[PDB]
């Protein structure tokens, strides 16, 4: 029931993990049925799932037998991964209007810094899928902004991933309205178009914790998300936008990922519990999502005392930690570790 | 273009006016094409229709070799009419995921002190139309905001009419407010429930003109829709609707009615330069749509100068005219207005 608890808040709930096992089970579907809005997927999850999941077996063998790259082996497979998975979701999708029921495929990460190649390969996957409840997923470097705006006029859903930044969250905003704004001008539809900013939380805290005295430890993230959100706020309300979202435009809706707890000190649900708010989503992995279940809380905290949360950032900019500076080195690190990921998820399908 | 070009500011044309012909000639899909958005009607709209529009004959006839009281004949023939012209805006408002492409239909006038009454004819109506995009127009009397709620309850899309004053749209919002909750309460759906508030222009600056001084007349209308357009962010930004919002719950739109000038000294588009704004429709008399269309002006006005309209309601008030006063005036003379018309369209259906 919790789960319909964060719904009467105005948050989505993903589950971070995509395997062939999962679909095939029909333990997605009964996730759907528990309240589960929708999935995302990344290079990890999939190197994960294809080396532990026995399903995959059949199909690497007979694709090892086609004059195939390795990246073909694994994009005919996560594909069909995909499209089953929006199977699965697509009654849920359809019965918001096409706001929940989402799941997300990442492009390579060899195109992060291109964004040309980031596009082709999005409207390719795009194609491939043919589900109108997949969302690409594409790293938030200033390439994939780029991308974003061709995409969002493309009418392509994207989930915009690997942000650390208010301000390049902040950039991807004006990108997106760029693109509605050319989709309206050209007499195109807007409504089914959707797209969401993955902002990492864990990470920053994992960074910082130990440098930080002990009454900031495990507060920078949950107060570096309120700040975002309260530019969400901003933003989106602001005359601009008011005008596109009369006509039928969505706003982009912060995403809470790797909201996983790290620090065995914390409690396993601070950073699902902590970020609740109106038009925002949340993507946590399995155990995380159990453990919501068993013993988390809904309640409307991610706008609750927002004034400490900027006093919090505050007294670490005076520290002399500059959290910009921080987001541009997480989000290098991020693509290193997807990249080696992607490089792993090859190497057995050579 | 001046259509979309109000489109881009947030604001929404409708034609106010319906007949069998304005569908079947295909006058009003073409409108459609040029940015009109939707249609209303009332009783006074088709008691003209059923006099001049020559297609209407050959039904009367056959409807009066069956057993069907007059009320039943008007009923058939103008439920059809707002099914073709549903269907005519049908993918308009599709394109739009729901926003746009409304068709309005309303209630007896010798219903409008009556709740319950209004409740059944409006369930009756709704339930023999049968499209995703039909309203049902019921005036903004206090019998009909206790029937706006158990409407809005019962999933009806309601256009709330007559309205005059600032107060009476306030206690309506409040009526919406309440059936909203009632449906998330039960669990059930509230994206595709509509309401538009049609506030009422030109009869209030008829009714004042003689009697203001130089410098107010043609005045009034104006600053009482910029400051009801004021209360209304007031009310649906604050934290009670906000919390209904977040699971789905649309906003009641303001909707500029009686927006024909009747004044040969005013310009004949002011009443549609002068109210632009995000988030609201006009609903304009087909011969100011082609003045606005031939020589209108699209420039965000409505909240322009907003305390010039606060410093003129308050130098009327004191004057000692009553706004509150007139409206409830204004709406039982439009009342008793509507009343004689739907005699007068009965009267030759025996
Ligand atoms: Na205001």
């Amino acid at each position: 029931t919790i789960l319909s608890d964060v719904k009467a808040l105005g948050q989505q709930i993903w589950l971070d993990n995509l395997s062939r096992s999962l679909v095939q089970s029909g333990e997605l579907a009964q996730m759907l049925k528990q309240g589960v809005c929708g999935v995302t997927s990344n290079p990890a999850i999939f190197q994960k799932a294809f080396a532990g999941d026995a399903l995959y077996a059949d199909e690497v063998a007979a694709l090892k037998r086609q004059n195939l790259s390795p990246k073909q082996r694994y994009e005919t497979m996560a594909v069909a991964d995909v499209r089953a998975a929006c199977d699965v979701c697509l009654a849920q999708h359809e019965s918001t209007g096409g706001k929940t029921g989402f799941v997300s495929l990442e492009v390579s990460p060899e195109l992060a810094k291109d964004a040309q190649g980031t596009v082709e390969e999005a409207r390719r996957l795009h194609a491939a899928i043919a589900r109108k409840n997949a969302m690409i997923k594409v790293p938030a470097t200033d390439a994939g902004i780029d991308a974003l705006e061709t995409l969002v006029s493309d009418g392509i859903s994207v989930n915009l991933t690997l942000l650390f930044s208010r301000a390049q969250t902040l950039k991807a905003y004006a990108a997106y309205a760029r693109g509605i704004a050319k989709r309206l001008a050209a007499g195109q539809s807007v409504a089914h178009i959707q797209v969401v900013a993955s902002f990492f939380i864990s990470r920053v805290d994992s960074a910082l914790d130990a440098t930080l005295p002990d009454r900031l430890k495990g507060k920078t993230a949950i107060a570096l998300a309120k700040a975002a959100y309260q530019d969400w706020e901003q933003y989106f309300t602001a005359p601009e936008f008011a005008a596109l979202e009369a006509q039928g435009a969505n706003r982009v809706q912060l995403l809470w990922a790797s909201t996983g707890v790290k620090n065995p000190a914390y409690p396993d649900t601070l950073y699902v519990d902590s970020l609740i708010g109106v038009h925002t989503v949340n993507t946590v992995p399995d155990a995380t999502l159990k453990a919501f279940i068993d013993h988390g809380t809904a309640k409307a905290t991610l706008t609750e005392s927002a004034d400490e949360a900027r006093a919090r950032l505050a007294e670490i900019a005076a520290l002399g930690i500059d959290v910009e500076t921080l987001a541009a080195r997480l989000q290098e690190d991020g693509l290193k570790q997807f990249e080696e990921a992607f490089e792993k998820l090859l190497a057995p399908l050579v």
